[PDB]
């Protein structure tokens, strides 16, 4: 079952998600970047109820989850300014929605209509999500080129 | 054309489960599950809506629609105990299922994108519907074990 | 008796009926575009439907037996071709549900079931305003439809 | 492909274009006098720019290039003799709006592309929504009109 | 007579050509993430489609026969670098916008037409304003643009 | 302080491994139709959670560095085969959390580290509520399966 192998799958994703956003917020309240920190921290939040949605979903309708592991963060050892985070940031919503593809393409093929259904407000979000990050990352690259510059703006 | 019967044919489903769950209705009444027989007659109404949601539309999308007999039920003639319901409603609710897929399926062929649109939140109720079914049926069937247990159940 | 048990199921059946030909007519007004009087008839028909349910209700808890049969395919959406045909047979439909109740009165008054009759009152005095109303719209219609169009102006109002 | 960011553009002009054409509705509607058909034309003149709009916010927000055509001339009012002229013109336009979103979501389905497929459905019920009434506002124009001077009780 | 109605007809296909116009900073904007500066494009393009609106409506209620043109496709957006480009093409399109409405006043005037110069006023007292408002954006435009990163400071604030 | 900051950083895994083994649980309720039982561990698998997060938020403001490890597959939830079974691993894993909360105030008593004893005394007293209340459950849980049905009847509550 490449529908349900990939179902879950996606859970997994958002929960790895949930924690890179976490892992981000990590990085940015240790860098005094407390704005940003809750801003990660939020999303953080709303990837695992993403997650969750899909897990309810999947016991509604029968669709067998088991949870697998949620992988350590790794791109935070590596980060040296926003402008890193920002990046593996985009890159992970990057991801996330080519996740998100691939399970609509798995449903349809399989005429799966409920699950093609239930995934159009996720791929609209993802939408939104993409478009937010990639502009908020120009502004920061922007920003960054002045020193002190990018911080005067972490005020909320 | 197919997708015009298919479409006329679950309007005749919806009226058809209307009918079958007022049949359950009544046979709870008869045998004095005043609770299970209410739930039945909300579910009667609820049907019957979503046939008259599903003729507003074929009115609008000039979908000719001529409405079919309501065939008399016939499972409650057989009916002797809550669980021969609720396994029957059951039944019912994957027939309403089965009736949707087969006419998005046919939608899809058609490409007719505007019929897929409004399925939509039919298939997420369906799920929604047949795990709530089902749910009820699993607490019945373990309730039912003990004598006078599930007379509990209907004082809720 | 059974005669009564049979004409009170009959009873079910014919609101059911009326439910279903009242529908028929709200998807030909509809269909043809005129709103008005197809709300009319989808009210109608939630209505008849509920006066079915309020007849089951009642037999059930005096006992009575109701075995649903099947309600049929409304026919007469075949050959309608105006409004008034459409109100002729609401009509004639509410003179066949007067009948019923006439039919289902006189069995318990015969068999002196005192509880069927007093459940019965208040739909014997529904329906002398029911065929008051469709026989007194079916009037205006007729009356309005001697002019082109005239007819349509007032279900937009009305 | 390039057919799929081709016809996003084009749906954009058809939104412009149908809103022109709604206002050239409004204008023939007040010259001669039909002041209620002349608020409901204007009113639906904005409502296709804000459809529109709407294309143009979701086409930058997924990175599909929009660049703004001219908008035409309406060519249908220097012909228009009577509210039934002005009505059928108007149900034309919307069956070619009706047309253009579907060409639209022919080119999504076949590139798979799953959030332009959710971002139509909206337009697509609301298209339903919007020949259904007009349709109807045609056939009671086309049935008044036969009794000299009662269209102008319509109009209120 | 046929100078003014022509000019006033023509004012229409201005209005909705600086609406376009508008619409087009805003993409441009919004593409290259200033959300701000096209929240602001966005709102004057609205804008001036009303005022297209106003003089349709006038000219209905004068008897002066609208018809409507196309409105051309918007041609600054493909030669745009950055803020300064776009601010400085919609300073010279309102100041388009004042000339067109001047001509207007001035054929009026010529015509004696008091009514017009009227319903033109208030527009006159507008472009005014706007001119001045744009004038004052561009000019902390241009000055912020002289650090990198200031500009965008600045959007995300106003 | 290098047994502390490993302590301080295996209590944040520690919090998120219970969320995920909580969250096993409400599944396995669910798909076997104990919505009252799942909507419980749905809470707790959040609160959880929470816990996590104001380790975290602590550690950050005390320059305790916190790398987020894997948080592991539960494993449980392949034997669980009726309510008592879920409850019984739920109430070992709150005993498993109470002690990695020990072991953190003990290393953190040896440092005299006086504010993260401050921080932890709240979690101590929550994980007394936490282990006397799923305790408490569980005897519930196992009397009243003892008649066929009847757990089920209390579930609905
Ligand atoms: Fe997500
Ligand atoms: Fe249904
Ligand atoms: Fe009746
Ligand atoms: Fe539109
Ligand atoms: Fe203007
Ligand atoms: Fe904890």
């Amino acid at each position: 079952e490449e529908l349900l192998d990939l179902f879950n799958r996606q859970v997994t994703q958002e929960f790895t998600a949930s924690q890179v956003y976490l892992s981000a917020s990590i990085w940015f309240d240790q860098n005094d970047w407390e704005g940003m920190a809750a801003y990660m921290l939020a999303e953080s939040a709303e990837e695992r109820e993403h997650g969750l949605g899909f897990v309810d979903f999947a016991n509604k309708r029968n669709i067998p989850i088991e949870l697998q592991a949620v992988p350590a963060p790794v791109s935070c050892a590596e980060w040296s300014s926003p402008e890193d985070v920002w990046q593996s940031i985009l890159e992970l919503e990057q991801a996330n929605t080519r996740s998100l593809l691939n399970l609509a393409e798995a449903a349809s093929t399989c005429h799966d209509f409920a699950v093609m259904a239930f995934l159009n407000p996720f791929h609209l979000q993802q939408v939104n999500e993409e478009d937010k990050i990639g502009s908020i990352l120009a502004k920061v690259t922007d920003e960054n080129r002045t020193p002190g510059l990018l911080r005067s703006l972490d005020v909320v």
